[PDB]
């Protein structure tokens, strides 16, 4: 039922549990675990307070499998078409896209109209194939947040979204993995995003997972019909409406209550 | 200048050097190395006739990055449009699609008009980013073959090719990595594919890497401008014309002279 993370120390890296109230690192402690999150936790006895170390992406996924066009109004705002013509579709982000909390989103000069995309993410906890929708929870280790960073201009030019969504640092994940799955109600879970631009912060996405076109069980069944998923794999369940372009100097913060906050500065590469 | 393989032995799995005449297996010998293909090879002294062991995909890549629409006539046959309007484009195949020589291509019943795609592949030797086109050889471990298996029906219906190209087993690779890079002339390298159907074998693809729209250096530069590549990563350079659908019971065999042959049976899953 813990929250699992990865940290870097003046020493070296490790998995950890994160303990402390709500979510403000100054109030947070990281307790080293012996192995990986995939078996009952062997704690070392070592802890640092979170402020004293650096939170990383909580996992190094073999792959990042994403559902595109899973929120009707997001389809509308991005493609300027109603969702009926443009159904949810599977795509991949490379592991090299992955980055952690507070890490910069590094935009290359050829990547324009780059938007954030706050999304609920699911971390797989066991090898699985041909999973039935209603059995979905059986394969999930926990929930986390992803920012599915996307160059709109590349998406449109390229046709295949892969490059547009797969540039280095285009996949912030974190801040940790919430394994208390039943604390999270998919029929009622808010997804928010706040963009700081020119020193001023505004609410951009403000929706709920209950707006998903393809529901959680359906997603897992859909994916695993085609591909085997492994422990550590991440599934991005789609972005709600409200996304917009970012530039050097901005800061973007995704919030999912019950999980926490995922924040990143934005810079030119 | 060795040829590197991976094998499952009546012991375990290991990296090996492949020695002998031919690109035929009863004439060949697998020589165990202690480490991996990325450092200086140390032979353990264990050796096996290649016919007695199982040849695996020669690498477990972190990612497989593919250039689509890199052969003009292939664009024509597949999309029914001239290549001018549909330029080369980057996509990804999941590591779970990867399989080895002689291992079955397992077609799920929902995947139809599933075609082979023989392609030259490149295996990355060192970590790299922002590589310049004429510096490409510097980042390459060697060459292998890939079969970029693709459900044409899914490609069209889905829009994003990921699922269509990413189903488990849809990415045979091998039979080994040829490190003698300069023994291969990219201005003149035949690429062939022979399909066995109902007991008859026919030459289907019969082209040359000199038909590539984006050249090798350009490919590496294009990819690494966006994505860090790591040792072991595989780059699929595109398929020539001549591809067609396979069904249960077929056997498909890709040949790239100077490299060898990559053969796989096809079965209904
Ligand atoms: O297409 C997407 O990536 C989405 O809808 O989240
Ligand atoms: O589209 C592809 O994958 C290709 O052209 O090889
Ligand atoms: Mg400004
Ligand atoms: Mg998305
Ligand atoms: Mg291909």
């Amino acid at each position: 039922h813990m929250r699992f993370g990865r940290i870097a120390t003046p020493d070296g890296m490790c998995f950890c549990s994160i303990e402390g109230e709500g979510d403000d690192v100054a109030n947070l402690t990281a307790r080293e675990i012996e192995g990986t999150p995939f078996t009952e936790p062997k704690f070392t006895g070592r802890e640092w307070p979170l402020k004293d170390v650096r939170l990383l992406a909580p996992m190094l996924p073999s792959k990042v499998v994403a559902i595109g066009r899973n929120y009707a109004d997001h389809v509308a705002e991005v493609f300027k078409k109603s969702a009926e013509s443009l159904p949810p579709t599977l795509f991949l982000k490379p592991p090299t896209a992955v980055t952690g909390p507070e890490s910069p989103i590094r935009i290359p000069s050829f990547a324009t109209k780059v938007e954030f995309e706050g999304e609920l993410a699911v971390v797989i906890g066991k090898p699985c194939k041909n999973v039935k929708a209603d059995d979905w929870k059986s394969v999930v280790l926990g929930f986390t947040i992803i920012n599915d960073v996307s160059s709109r201009d590349l998406q449109f030019a390229d046709g295949q979204w892969a490059r547009a969504k797969g540039i280095d640092t285009f996949g912030p994940i974190g801040p940790w993995i919430e394994t208390d799955i039943n604390s999270i109600d998919l029929d009622n879970l808010p997804i928010k995003a706040r963009l700081t631009h020119d020193g001023e912060t505004q609410l951009k996405q403000d929706s709920n997972s209950n707006q998903m076109i393809m529901k959680m069980g359906e997603i897992i069944e859909f994916i695993t019909a085609s591909m085997t998923l492994l422990p550590g794999d991440v599934i991005a369940t789609g972005s709600p409406a409200g996304t917009e372009a970012m530039v050097d100097g901005d800061y973007i913060e995704i919030e999912i209550p019950g999980i926490g906050k995922l924040g990143n500065p934005v810079v030119d590469a």
